[PDB]
């Protein structure tokens, strides 16, 4: 008793979800569209940079293993089941990633592959604690996403941008995310209720307070100090608890993981590592 895979149907997006079979001809693109992860018909798994191959899945890739594949019926396929696996009979091989040590069996359901805007492919244990906009696709790995760290006040009237989208704690006291076409994709519905403050707290809860620290609205995500709040260029807003467990560069099993930062100390949705 345990999950079976289904065919991937997300060609051109930046994420390969768990237990989904990517087959020949299918590909991911980074959100900025510069990079493409392609499974070729010749059985090579390839990353291309503006159309040119700059990486190939093989034995020379740090923290990956190649073991025999004797099963004759195994179709060419690439998929994620905590670790990533490339079944390539043509070379009698399974190529797979040596992930960081697993902490829970739940990770098998939550871990997906992200093709980032910096060209890295990263396996990320990802849990959406709150998703304000379930109809809008989650798009990890984009340089133009806005991330707020816990402990970030949303100053009233300030427009926080992510490409053409924005998040605003408005003069009328509503907390609103606007999508690329100028329409609201989500709002807390707190206009006219005396809202005085909106804050993504240190405990990972997004809260709008009124007079006397009255709670007018909250995301019910308290107790997650490692969560981030993300506004995407497509208008998606969500609170996520995420950690990487493999990457093709930068990653080492014993290194600590952190998000890259802008020159003004703001975090970016791109994973990196250091001791």
């Amino acid at each position: 008793a345990g999950r079976t895979r289904i065919p991937f149907n997300g060609v051109g997006t930046s994420v390969l979800p768990a237990y989904q079979t990517l087959s020949a001809g299918q590909y991911l693109l980074s959100p900025n569209q510069r990079f493409k992860l392609l499974l070729q018909g010749d059985g090579n798994l390839v990353i291309q940079d503006n159309g040119a191959t700059v990486w190939v899945a093989n034995e020379q890739q740090p923290f990956s293993s190649t073991i025999p594949l004797r099963n004759k019926k195994a179709p060419l396929a690439f998929y994620v089941q905590y670790g990533a696996f490339l079944d390539d009979y043509s070379r009698r091989r399974v190529w797979l990633t040596d992930n960081s040590t697993f902490t829970s069996n739940d990770q098998w359901n939550r871990t997906h592959l992200v093709l980032q805007d910096d060209g890295n492919i990263v396996l990320v244990d990802s849990l959406a604690l709150w998703n304000g906009t379930p109809a809008i696709p989650l798009v990890p790995g984009a340089i133009d996403s806005l991330l707020l760290a816990p402990g970030s006040e949303l100053v009233q009237g300030v427009v926080y941008g992510a490409g053409a989208s924005k998040l605003v704690f408005q003069g009328d006291g509503n907390l609103v995310a606007y999508g690329p076409n100028g329409a609201a994709t989500w709002n807390a519905g707190t206009q006219g209720k005396g809202a005085v403050r909106a804050v993504f707290q240190g405990d990972g809860n997004l809260v709008v307070y009124g007079a006397g620290n009255a709670v007018l609205w909250h995301s019910h995500t308290g107790g997650h100090a490692s969560a981030v709040l993300r506004l995407q260029a497509n208008g998606s807003i969500a609170i996520l608890d995420e950690k990487p467990v493999w990457a093709r560069f930068g990653f080492q099993p014993t290194y600590r993981h952190i998000r890259k930062i802008n020159p003004d100390q703001k975090p970016i949705d791109i994973w990196t590592w250091h001791f």
